[PDB]
């Protein structure tokens, strides 16, 4: 016989993710680096290793919808709800859904897909929200002054707790 585990998380370390479809703000290429710069964060602190795929069924399928998109969770326009990810599980586990309203950018300006992305895979990964202000799992995009990405302390102990 089996059993669930309690805790939400990928049982498995290679991962796979799809690029269902593409917002107009960014081309092909910067949407796809926005998504492998955000895998790369949560790979540099965990034995997890993400893979592109380009058809069929993936961990992390990716899409861009707005207002009802095929879930209980539609978009709202421009700010408010930015995007959301699904916990690791079967079916819909890990996907993430990015609200197309929104202006995505590789900049400070508008929002950007790669720090939206980072947090969302969070989620993906079976991360929650932080109370932290300062966490990248704070539920409130707030772009910081600083030159460099950085995955604060919070973070990284958070998704520790679940792959080591
Ligand atoms: C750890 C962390 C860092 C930052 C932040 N803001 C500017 N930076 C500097 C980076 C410079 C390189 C940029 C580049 O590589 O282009 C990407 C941003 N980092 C912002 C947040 C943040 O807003 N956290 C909460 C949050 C994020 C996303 C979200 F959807 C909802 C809430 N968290
Ligand atoms: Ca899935
Ligand atoms: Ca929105
Ligand atoms: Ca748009
Ligand atoms: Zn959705
Ligand atoms: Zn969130």
């Amino acid at each position: 016989y089996n059993v669930f585990p309690r805790t939400l998380k990928w049982s498995k370390m290679n991962l796979t993710y799809r690029i269902v479809n593409y917002t107009p703000d960014m081309t092909h290429s910067e949407v796809e680096k926005a998504f492998k710069k955000a895998f790369k964060v949560w790979s540099d602190v965990t034995p997890l290793n993400f893979t592109r795929l380009h058809d069929g069924i993936a961990d992390i399928m990716i899409s861009f919808g707005i207002k009802e998109h095929g879930d209980f969770y539609p978009f709202d326009g421009p700010s408010g709800l930015l995007a959301h990810a699904f916990p690791p599980g079967p079916n819909y586990g890990g996907d993430a859904h990015f609200d197309d309203d929104e202006t995505w950018t590789s900049s400070s300006k508008g929002y950007n897909l790669f720090l939206v992305a980072a947090h969302e895979f969070g989620h993906s990964l079976g991360l929650d929200h932080s109370k932290d202000p300062g966490a990248l799992m704070f539920p409130i995009y707030t772009y910081t002054g600083k030159s460099h990405f950085m995955l604060p302390d919070d973070d990284v102990q958070g998704i520790q707790s679940l792959y080591g």
